[PDB]
DNA sequence: CTGCCTCAGGCAC
DNA sequence: GTGCCTGAGGCAG
């Protein structure tokens, strides 16, 4: 079902598409209140250029009104954030949507076989094939363990407020990373392991198949 | 840049209060843009350049380009394979690579995830055990990252020796232009998430000791 | 998908 | 920071 219209901002055009490929991305009242609170604690100026609004005059002051009337009050006098990134433009359906894509080139595109068989071959002496084999098992090991506690983040976005399924100081240390992410940060960086975890299994099955490989 | 060697300059698409100089966007990038394996058609190159969508723009983009030595048909199809980053001229992908990097090393939270996995393994007998994984990782991960450093794929005017064989190179070159050099090291910057924990889960273990 | 005409934001100041 | 006025691209169709 569709978010309430009482609870949506604005729509917001995406800044990464191509040839109008993605309908305009709803922006939640939760979504502003996440920008303009810590740890960013956007000004108008700042959150103008994150909902793509028109610098025309006392468009700042329109925009606080805007936000008065659903009862978020940012002052005129704020300071403007001098730690921003790249990802501090983007609006949080498109800063997932980045990172799904991200995902998808790591799954689809990344040359994990040409790798396994690249770095392999530079320990290819006999006398390291095991400990070679139980140091990418670790990996493995190690790096799941990893992603699966960022895959239990319950961060707000969007709508949602899910119940939290992890204990309350390690889902506040995710939910910084959320924040200064605007939702990106975990999600690519679990995209990016699995270029690596493709890597781990290629390099496993190369290590397996040696033999039917040489013919 | 040798200015005859930029076809144009184009604004950031995530830039934030004009924090930005415009990005130059060479031949060799355009030529890379219209190369398999994306082969971009008037329409996308036009939105890649952030250039208006007019009457017969397609058409004005073609003689912009066949006058710089490029043939762009008038039927090429469009690409098989775009993504949000298919968006991005290769100056903005590299920016937001090295911005993705900046935030895992400052503000992902590789202590408090440390402190968390470790307590998942509090077994006294499994601790020697629990340590050699987490060197074996930082040492796998690091021969990984390592290898992607060494990737010498042509981006903006820039076309260096290559330091690798030609079939590996071939491979990472791959993942470059259909990522518009976003790829290598946006991986290379997650890893950094990665190898700070495993950094703060040793020393926590150490300190343990 | 084409491309007009709104309005985002590049730019001067 | 402000906000005009050029031109990218959202949206109509
Ligand atoms: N990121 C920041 N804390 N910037 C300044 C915010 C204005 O109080």
């Amino acid at each position: 079902g569709v978010v309430n219209p009482n609870e949506v901002f604005c729509s917001v055009p995406g800044r990464l598409s191509l040839l109008s490929s993605t309908s305009k991305y709803k922006v939640t009242v939760a979504e502003v209140q996440r920008r303009l609170s810590p740890p960013e604690c956007l000004n108008a100026s700042l959150l103008g250029g994150v909902l793509r609004r028109a610098k025309s005059k006392n468009g700042g002051r329109s925009l606080r009104e805007k936000l008065d009337k659903i009862g978020l009050n940012l002052p005129a006098g704020r300071r403007k954030a001098a730690n921003v990134t790249l990802l501090t433009s983007l609006v949080e359906g498109e800063a997932v949507h980045l990172a799904r894509d991200f995902g998808y080139v790591c799954e689809t595109e990344f040359p994990a076989k040409a790798v396994a068989e690249f770095l392999n071959r530079q320990h290819s002496d006999p006398n390291e094939q095991v400990t070679r084999k139980n140091m990418l098992l670790a990996t493995k090991q190690i790096c799941k363990e990893f992603t699966d506690l960022l895959a239990q983040d319950r961060s707000p976005l969007g709508n949602s407020r899910p119940n939290p399924i992890l204990e309350p100081g390690i889902q506040s240390c995710l939910t910084h990373f959320n924040l200064i992410s605007h939702g990106f940060g975990s999600p690519a960086v679990c995209a990016a392991v699995t270029a690596l975890q493709n890597y781990l299994t290629e390099a496993l099955k190369a290590m397996d198949k040696m033999y039917l490989s040489n013919n």
